[PDB]
């Protein structure tokens, strides 16, 4: 099972190692309730790690490559959104290098 595997590393990113990483990324944004038109319209696809959990819970994601493809997405965005220098993009690149990693063990 891969599904069990990548479960494995949500957990990690949730204990505590990546947990700095992992609260910044965890809340979605409300566009809606905060205001940020431009947000809507420049990416239009909000992701979030908290609907990543909700996928996971409801075996949305019957595969890792589905699962994969929601997280380079999520990253992309920010890096579209805002330019890298400051911290909130420097977070995400110290997550994408370790996801890589795991990545290369990940197939089975």
């Amino acid at each position: 099972e891969q599904l069990k595997h990548c479960n494995v590393i949500l957990k990690e990113l949730l204990s505590k190692k990546h947990a700095a990483y992992a609260w910044p990324f965890y809340k979605p944004v409300d566009a809606s309730a905060l205001g940020l038109h431009d947000y809507h319209d420049i990416i239009k696809h909000p992701m979030d790690l908290s609907t990543v959990k909700r996928k996971m819970e409801n075996r949305d994601y019957r595969d890792a490559q589905e699962f994969a493809a929601d997280v380079r997405l999520m990253f992309s965005n920010c890096y579209k959104y805002n330019p890298p220098d400051h911290d909130v993009v420097a977070m995400a690149r110290k997550l994408q290098d370790v996801f890589e990693f795991r990545y290369a063990k990940m197939p089975d």
